[PDB]
Formats: structure tokens, C-alpha cells, sequence
């Protein structure tokens, strides 16, 4: 396998399905990345993450640099070895957790800058490295959005140069740039233009899911995604709810990460094709059905709603484990249905059918 | 398989190795039972419990009756179905958690008595049912020890009769009686005599590990175990540390349960053949070795001390999972080495070698 190759196998409107080939494996797009905060997808062994269908997971640069430490992980062999996940890993850059000077930022639990962020991602042994950016809070005035976007584009060039100057990283990993500009079309365009002039392996749409709500997010995606190079992956960071994913794919997004399936699983929320359920609710106390009637996951093959209800109410670790496994499996099944429907030219109908039942 | 059959395959001194055949499976003795408090061996799926070598697990009557409820579990199909463990389950009776009238006891989180305890164990679908007893606090005066023992023997007969009057339970489960009498040889003998006159499928030594310490516990086992019927299993409830298990087997015990491997795993203590380690200690922060150098468990095949150190310090659920799996696997490997050494007539040497290295 090459360092990086993205191929589109089929299209429907703005939606695409295809593959990213990297040295540690192939990633089927559109892809959902389970989030490994501190070198673990919470409550799951890596084999279990893989069994659900995940091709790639996300690691958080900010958190890993605080504990256990980036240099410590490198000394121990890198993140893949440390946590026992041998497939691709994408690492975010830290600009979200940060949300200061033109050089970068210092904070108390440390320093982050374009150079230091790329270096930490190198120390971890990341396959997909994200450029270090400045993330504008929503809402943002035009002036502030422009200033943060301009800074982010200067930092994208510094990110690019830091990555390239590290031969081992440049030869074996990929680097993605991050579009900014808040909700403003002209800034989004300036940003896209700047990123494409520098050139990246992939392009994230940054700055959304920051409080603007789905309508506004979709409106911004409507004009922002066509500004990115068509022949590279489009990554929407920190999204999201199933309906957010479907609608973002309808608008050209190829990759996703979110803590929702994991976090909400631990809290008692299970995803189903008829919408999420609150497993702690009394209505589930003697319900022998699985979490979801169609789900192929091991949890739904083996345990009832009633049992998982008990586990979560009791604070048992196995409750977290089962909820999380199901939720991640559900998310992967969603992505698989999206991939198959696009390849078969029936994604429009899938989205319609999905929504009518999920929000019945 | 029969309802119940215990066969001794080999002996060395007072130590025995053999099998208990029951309808849901065979139990290799000497046996360690992982404890499932509230319908879960904490942090482990039942398949993982089985993969470690466990033949049987313990369920806590007291806790299950409080949450989720005994009648609720019966309505849902019984404990095996509820939690997804299809092999034998032993349930304790509640007399430990209780530690009042001659009829039984009422308390606030409910009622327990010989009849109600046997009924709850029936509702759960237990394979090995324990008689309901009264457990004397240590230390106990001779007079108090005698009174509690006498009461326990009256309650053993009531337990026996309740079990027998329930045809389904009598035909498919086994009933074990519990010897009491504190540290007093004459009371222990009276108790053994009373239990054997009633007749049970197995005999537990109750009332120990209550603060008397290992020396005293071993002294009491020295005279108490020979009082029990030789041809039935001998169960030491709530024991224990590896060296406690070895010494109890040297004195004729065939079965064990304890929360130590699970509880102490979650807290950061890993068992090793050179003794327990505190994985949170700084000395493990960059240690690439497995938890134990010889352990065959999946955790030690795959992850380092350093990683598990990180997980436990971070409060991650996977830390609990890995620690627990290892500790239960260690305990099963201990039991396997005990079984093999007795069968091969080299258990004396094993015990000696085990102790010299574990306490080096
Ligand atoms: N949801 C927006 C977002 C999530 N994670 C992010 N990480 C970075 N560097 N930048 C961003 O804009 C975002
Ligand atoms: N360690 C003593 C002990 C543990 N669990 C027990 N359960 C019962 N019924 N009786 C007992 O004496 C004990
Ligand atoms: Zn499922
Ligand atoms: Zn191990």
C-alpha cells in the first residue's frame, strides 16, 4: 500500500463512496472514526472496535500530551503499539481543545503551536496528521472570523512545512488542512483557496458544530464543500448525530468523528433505527428485546434491554461496555448502509427512508 | 450429565483433585469461582470469564434480591439467561451480608429466612444452592458461637426441607450445608455432625476469614475439614489470597470464591508469581513487560504494564477490564497448577516452590 491514495468508486449527486489506502490499512468512505481520547476507545478493546467495522480511530493530541505524555508514548513505541491498534489513526491537532499569540499558545493542564503540534503527532506515530488551527467561537463577527481564518491559513503553511521537513513523517503519514471562516461564504472561499494553494492530502471543514445548529451547519456545508478539491477526502470534524452524518454525506463529506456514540452510550443512550432510546427508563425494565431489532452487533445477539437497563442503573462497568459496543456498531452499520446506497445509486431514497423511520 | 456427582481422581495427603458433574457443566476441583455480585462478574463479559478457565461463577442472593429483584429475574428467564452465563452458578444464601429472630431477619435496603433464601435461589435458577445460616462475628464467645451454630443447624434443616419440597429445584440443583462454630473444635464437630445427619451435596466451612488471620484460620481448618464427609466437596467461602487458597487446599478444601481478583484488579493490584504489584506505582510508567512474565492470558499477550499503568491512573474503564481479566486468569492458572500437581503427586513441592517465589 502507498503512503496515501484516495479513490472514488461511485457518486450520487454530491455524495461519494470510495477508499483511502494507507500503509496501515484501507479506509472505506464515508467513514466514521471512533474517538480514542487518552489512548483508548472508552470501554472497548481495540479488537472489539475493529469487530464493529471501524477502519480508523481518532486520537486526541491535546489529551495525550497531558497524560501520558507524547515523548513517553514515543519512547514506548508509539501510540499504535501502546494501545494495541495497528490500523490507521488520525490525530486532531489540539486547536479545538485550545478553544495566545501568532506563535501559538501556552496554557495550564504546556505549549502548542503548528510546529509542536506536528511534532507531537509525529511522536505518537499518527497516520493522518491534522494542521494546527485557531478555532473561532460561534457566533463570530466577520472581523474576528476573518482574523482567525487568516491566522489559521498562516498556521496551515507552518504545519505543512513542519510535516515536510520531517522525512519519516512526510514519507509515511498524510497531512490534512482545515478550512475556517465561520458561517461566512467569502471567508470560506478564501480559506479553501489558501489551503489548496498550499496543498494537502485531505481537507477538513473546521469551525462547525459550535452552536450554530443543523440548519445553519447544512447551509454552510452547501457552499463550503464544493470549494474544496474534489479529488481529496472531505472531513467534517466533530459530527455527529446520525441525521447530521446523513445530511453531511448528502453535501459531500467523506469522514466523521464524534464522541456521541461512546459518551452517550456510557450515559444510557442507545441508538436505534427508530431513534435513540434512554435505556434507564422504566419502560425497559422487563423488555427482552435487543437494543435494536435489526442490529447485527454482538450485544444485540446476546443481551436484552432489560439486562442493560439493570447494568446502567447499577453503575456496572459491563453496562458501559455493552452500550458502547452497540452504539459504535450502529454507527458503523449506518456508514455501511450509506456506502452501499451510494454505490448502488439509491442514497437519496436511503436518506429519506432513514429519516422517516428514525424520527417517526 | 446428572443433577450432581462428585468424583475424586487423585489425592495427596488431605488435598484432592476431581470433578463435580452437573447438568449445566463440569467443575474441576479445586475450583475458584469468580464472583458476580449483581448479575455480572465486574468488567468482564461472560465469554471472557469462561476464556480464563472458570467453570462456575458465584451470584449474591442478597444483592440480586435488592436489585434487580429475584421475581423480576425469574420473569425474565432466570439468572443464566439474564446475564448470558450458561454454565453452573453457585448462589450464596445471604447470611454473610446480613451479618433478627429464630424465623429469619428483616432489614432495610426486605426479609430473609431459610425458606425465602431457598426460594430466591430457586427464582434465580441457581445450580448450587447454599443453606441460610447465621454468621457469628469474630471474635465470638463460646456461648454466642454455640447459640449461632445451633440456630444455623436448625436453619440448615429448614433449608433442606424447603429445597426438597420444591420438586424442580430438588431435581435439578444441589444444596450445600454450612458448618459454623467459630474457632471452637467442639462446636465445629457438633455442627459437622448435625449437617451430615441432615445430609447435603456439599459442605462449606463458614464463619472464617472474619478477622482471625491466616494462622488461626489454618488451625481451625486443620481440625474442621476432617469432620466433614470425605466424599463430598468442601467449600471455603470468601477465601482468598493465593497463599490462603494453597494452604486451604493442603487442608482439604475443594472450592473457593473471593472478590479479591476482581475488586483489587479495579483498584490497581495485579497478581504475579513473584507477588502482587501496584500497577499505579511510578516504577511501572515505562515498563514494557506484561503484568506477569509467565501468564498465558490475553492481557499479558498484548499490553504492557506501562499502558495499564496509564489506564488505571486515568480512571479508564479499559484499565479495570484488563486488570480484572488478568487477575481472574491468574487465579484460574493457580487452580490449574494446583490440580495438576495434586494429580501428579507433587503438590507438596508446588506449594513450597509457590511460596518461596511469591514471597521472595
Ligand atoms: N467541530 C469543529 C472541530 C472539532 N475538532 C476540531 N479540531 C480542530 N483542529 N479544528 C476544528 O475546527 C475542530
Ligand atoms: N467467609 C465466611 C462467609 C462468606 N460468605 C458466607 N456466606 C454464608 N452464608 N455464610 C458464611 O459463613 C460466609
Ligand atoms: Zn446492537
Ligand atoms: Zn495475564
Amino acid at each position: 500500500r502507498p503512503r496515501f491514495s484516495f479513490s472514488i468508486a461511485a457518486r450520487e449527486g454530491k455524495a461519494r463512496t470510495g477508499t483511502i489506502e494507507m500503509k496501515r490499512g484501507v479506509i472505506r468512505t464515508p467513514a466514521f472514526m471512533p474517538v480514542g481520547t487518552a489512548a483508548t476507545v472508552k470501554a472497548l478493546k481495540p479488537e472489539t472496535v475493529r469487530a464493529t467495522g471501524a477502519d480508523i480511530i481518532l486520537g486526541n493530541t491535546y489529551h495525550l500530551m497531558l497524560r501520558p505524555g507524547a515523548e513517553r508514548i514515543a519512547k514506548l513505541g508509539g501510540l499504535h503499539s501502546f494501545m494495541g491498534w495497528d490500523r490507521p489513526i488520525l490525530t486532531d491537532s489540539g486547536g479545538f481543545q485550545v478553544m495566545q499569540s501568532e506563535e501559538g499558545v501556552t496554557f495550564k493542564s504546556h505549549m502548542l503551536s503548528p510546529e509542536r503540534s506536528i511534532e507531537i503527532q509525529h511522536l505518537l506515530g499518527s497516520d493522518i496528521v491534522m494542521a494546527f488551527d485557531e478555532v473561532t467561537p460561534y457566533p463570530a463577527t466577520p472581523s474576528r472570523a476573518a482574523s482567525s481564518m487568516e491566522r489559521s491559513m498562516r498556521w496551515a503553511k507552518r504545519s505543512r512545512d513542519a510535516f515536510d521537513s520531517r522525512k519519516e513523517q512526510a514519507e509515511n503519514a498524510a497531512l490534512f488542512g482545515i478550512q475556517q471562516g465561520s458561517v461566512f461564504e467569502n471567508l470560506r472561499q478564501q480559506s479553501a483557496d489558501a489551503l489548496a494553494e498550499i496543498g494537502f492530502d485531505g481537507y477538513a471543514v473546521g469551525g462547525l458544530s459550535g452552536g450554530e445548529g443543523q440548519d445553519e451547519m447544512f447551509r454552510v456545508l452547501d457552499f463550503s464543500v464544493p470549494m474544496l478539491p474534489d479529488d481529496k477526502p472531505h472531513y467534517l470534524m466533530g459530527v455527529g448525530k446520525p441525521d447530521d452524518i446523513v445530511g453531511a454525506v448528502e453535501r459531500g463529506i467523506d469522514m466523521f468523528d464524534c464522541v456521541l456514540p461512546t459518551r452517550s452510550g456510557r450515559n444510557g443512550q442507545a441508538f436505534t433505527w427508530d431513534g435513540p432510546i434512554n435505556i434507564r427508563n422504566a419502560r425497559f425494565s422487563e423488555d427482552l428485546k435487543p437494543l435494536d431489532s435489526e442490529c447485527h452487533c454482538a450485544v444485540c445477539q446476546k443481551w436484552s434491554r432489560a439486562y442493560i437497563h439493570h447494568l446502567i442503573r447499577a453503575g456496572e462497568i459491563l453496562g458501559a461496555m455493552l452500550m458502547t459496543e452497540h452504539n459504535i456498531a450502529f454507527y458503523q452499520q449506518l456508514m455501511q448502509k450509506i456506502r452501499d446506497s451510494i454505490s448502488e445509486g439509491r442514497f437519496s431514497q436511503f436518506a429519506q427512508d432513514f429519516r422517516a423511520r428514525y424520527f417517526a
